[PDB]
């Protein structure tokens, strides 16, 4: 049961999260300071849109503890002293290895990391028709709710021929073939997404019947269908304003 322990420096823990989660665009790091003379650096780490954090962020980032901020003059009991308030705001747990930390993060928890503690505090705000929308943020969150691996890597980019359109690319690192990912990313950067999508309209399919350059794409409004293709080694693309996920390549036969 090989377990990697957490680093004492906050900087080291943050660099390693970024490393392990593939510097995914929806993973938020909020830096803040705690202690008497704001000497102790701390951070809130959470995945965007799969958590109700405001009350916790409000407490932490506005420093809503004081008095008792003086009771324990930080560094050693900081995390445990802070936890006494956070338990009133959500279900608190503690992680002391990467597996536990990463799984709690992927499950919509908020992580609280302090400068030199090496134990991470997890807090949960949940207790246990559904199609994609015009919002990338909402769509990413929908996939993140189904695929709970830190190996799901999200890459944001601006593609477009005349004007730029915001796009988020998805793939499961280690499952998806790197040569396939590199090729799809390369094509996207120079794709005429407007022409490609317009060629998919029923009117154009009925009359035009144009050829499709690599990669062929499949449109789905179902997050479970996106989740299934991601577990097969395919790439999911979310374009700003389009209420569906684009699976690439559409024809992908494995052996």
């Amino acid at each position: 049961r090989t377990v990697s322990s957490l680093k004492n420096l906050l900087s080291e823990n943050l660099t390693l999260i970024k490393e392990k989660t593939g510097n995914s665009s929806d993973i938020v790091i909020r830096h803040f300071k705690i202690g008497v003379n704001n000497s102790l650096a701390a951070a809130i780490v959470y995945i965007e849109g799969i958590v109700d954090n405001q009350a916790i962020q409000d407490y932490l980032l506005q420093s809503l503890m004081k008095d008792n901020q003086k009771n324990d003059l930080n560094d050693q009991n900081a995390l445990e002293l802070i936890s006494e308030d956070i338990v009133t705001m959500g279900n608190v747990s503690f992680a002391d290895n990467w597996n536990d930390l990463l799984s709690s993060l992927m499950s919509g928890d908020s992580l609280l990391i302090v400068d030199g503690i090496n134990r991470v505090l997890s807090v949960s705000t949940q207790g246990g028709k559904g199609a994609f929308t015009e919002s990338i943020g909402t769509n990413l969150a929908m996939v993140r709710r189904i695929i709970k691996t830190p190996d799901l890597w999200l890459e944001s980019m601006k593609i477009g021929r005349v004007t730029k359109t915001d796009v988020t690319l998805m793939y499961i690192h280690g499952i998806a073939n790197d040569k396939v990912v590199k090729e799809i990313r390369k094509r996207l950067k120079n794709i005429d997404i407007d022409s490609i999508l317009e060629s998919g309209y029923v009117e154009q399919l009925i009359e035009d019947q144009t050829v499709t350059p690599f990669p062929t794409i499949y449109n789905t409004e179902r997050p479970d269908v996106v989740a299934g293709n991601l577990l097969e080694g395919r790439i999911a693309i979310f374009v700003d304003g389009t209420p569906f996920g684009l699976i690439a390549p559409a024809l992908f036969i494995q052996f």
